[PDB]
């Protein structure tokens, strides 16, 4: 389904967010999540590089996965408990396992994936956020004010 | 999710995280993201390469607060005076992202939304009918990204 | 171009919009001249119903029509002068042309007009609406509250 | 044009009454208006048949001025308890926009834009992927408009 009135607004709101976010402002709280999360993502995939080759094969994500299986192996990574390290972790294997689902031809999984990690940020990581400081702690942390 | 303008979604956050790390692979979310990204790496060459005219624009550009819509196009209308053209375009979303940034730090946040919707406003009335004879955004990812 | 995160927001607002405006109430001024002009497009075409039978023929517009040519058009309608009922015909006359294009298989035309309908209500008819009472009157006199 | 929420384009306008007649003959301005157009009438046919569901539904809800998302989140699940289907997709909109007429009565107008958010921000956490997976809107308008 598309949109093309909103689609003018939607193109604003993107750059206008972008070039705040170089001065360190920011149009909106999820703007500046948004700006930090990408940020703590580079470095954390500058950092772990080494993580990221063959995910396919080792994570056991297809596209007829269900979520509790997508759920189990998630876990996995949060294993010795959720701190924020750990949460930037997430967002970048699942980014790094939809770029290789793009290499393999496999790009319908892509949004299978934003789904998962969706449901699994809603229910599983964003309630213990609110009892760590909140999506306002994380910018401190990792955004650029 | 964190608070957003319109909505607090969690997907949201994912999605614009997946998108980001497909895009520095060569790869795509959508067709939105393919434009919002080109769009964002053509500001960022104009603003430096054009970087002496963006010198309190503002004034330049007579946009304060209390500034009308009307006001506001009649200074755009002069940017495009001689013609649209995808140079022109890329022109008028750097210097109405100079003008928020130049609004926050003159403690006069409150102009951001009201440029945001401004912007949003010309490009429908004014930019829109150019935009789609010319192959559309489509055309402008092709020529530019 | 589409936009699909703004899609859901989108539906939810026009939805919202439609149930509020049948209790005579309002998302906003914009929503408010929507349901007014709709209304007053209905209650235009149940009257002058005769005037709507080959349009096409007798208006003399194609898909390379020059938009002065479609301001000369229009301008004939509007010989004996600008009121809140010429305004009306101006949309009701637009949206039947637009229907005999797609039964004509033109429709490609239909957004050629809603482009020329938009330039004309900025420069021609809104400057009139503002020393008129501007668009809250239009509200009063045709809109349900 | 008129003042929106997020402009006050004349485009806009213009958009919103070509759509509008061109649906009145069978015809779409676009797939989003079609969609637009087949949910406000299967609303209608809702709120109409299941009439004796709509009475005191900000107490029966537990939608106050000062609820949170968390909370409405909780509320709208129970709506969903037994799984997701075109029906009670249907169900959502109609009770949200009973909520938002039930404000506005109450002089509680300042729910109304705070309840959009949360049934958009609903939809993409949690409505989306079921109706991506059962083949979009564009399901919805051939079953239903
Ligand atoms: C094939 C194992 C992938 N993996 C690793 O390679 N870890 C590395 C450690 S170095 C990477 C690292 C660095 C810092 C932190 Br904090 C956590 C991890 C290793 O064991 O050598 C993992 O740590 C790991 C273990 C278990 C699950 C996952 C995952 C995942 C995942 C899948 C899909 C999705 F959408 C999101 C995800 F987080 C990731
Ligand atoms: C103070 C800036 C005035 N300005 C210039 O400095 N132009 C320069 C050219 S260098 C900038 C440039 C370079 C390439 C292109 Br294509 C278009 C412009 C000059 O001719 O010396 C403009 O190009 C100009 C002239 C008239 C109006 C505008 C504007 C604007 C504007 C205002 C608000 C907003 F949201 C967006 C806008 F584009 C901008
Ligand atoms: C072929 C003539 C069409 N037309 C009529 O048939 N008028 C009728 C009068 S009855 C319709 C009517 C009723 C009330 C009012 Br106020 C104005 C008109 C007639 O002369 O018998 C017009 O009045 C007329 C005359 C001149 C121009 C136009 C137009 C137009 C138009 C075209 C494109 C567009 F996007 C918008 C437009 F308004 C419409
Ligand atoms: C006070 C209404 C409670 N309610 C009912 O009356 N259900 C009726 C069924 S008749 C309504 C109906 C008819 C067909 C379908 Br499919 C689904 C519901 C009943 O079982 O007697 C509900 O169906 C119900 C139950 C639980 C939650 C909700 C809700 C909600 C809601 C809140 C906010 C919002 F923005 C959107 C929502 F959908 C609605």
């Amino acid at each position: 389904l598309g949109s093309m009135s909103q689609s003018n607004r939607e193109l604003v709101v993107d750059f206008l967010s972008y070039k705040l976010s170089q001065k360190g402002y920011s149009w909106s709280q999820m703007a500046a999540v948004k700006q930090a999360l990408r940020e703590a993502g580079d470095e954390f995939e500058l950092r772990y590089r080494r993580a990221f080759s063959d995910l396919t094969s080792q994570l056991h994500i297809t596209p007829g996965t269900a979520y509790q299986s997508f759920e189990q192996v998630v876990n996995e990574l949060f294993r010795d408990g959720v701190n924020w390290g750990r949460i930037v972790a997430f967002f970048s294997f699942g980014g790094a396992l939809c770029v290789e689902s793009v290499d393999k031809e496999m790009q319908v999984l892509v949004s299978r994936i934003a789904a998962w990690m969706a449901t699994y940020l809603n229910d599983h990581l964003e309630p213990w956020i609110q009892e760590n400081g909140g999506w306002d702690t994380f910018v401190e942390l990792y955004g650029n004010n």
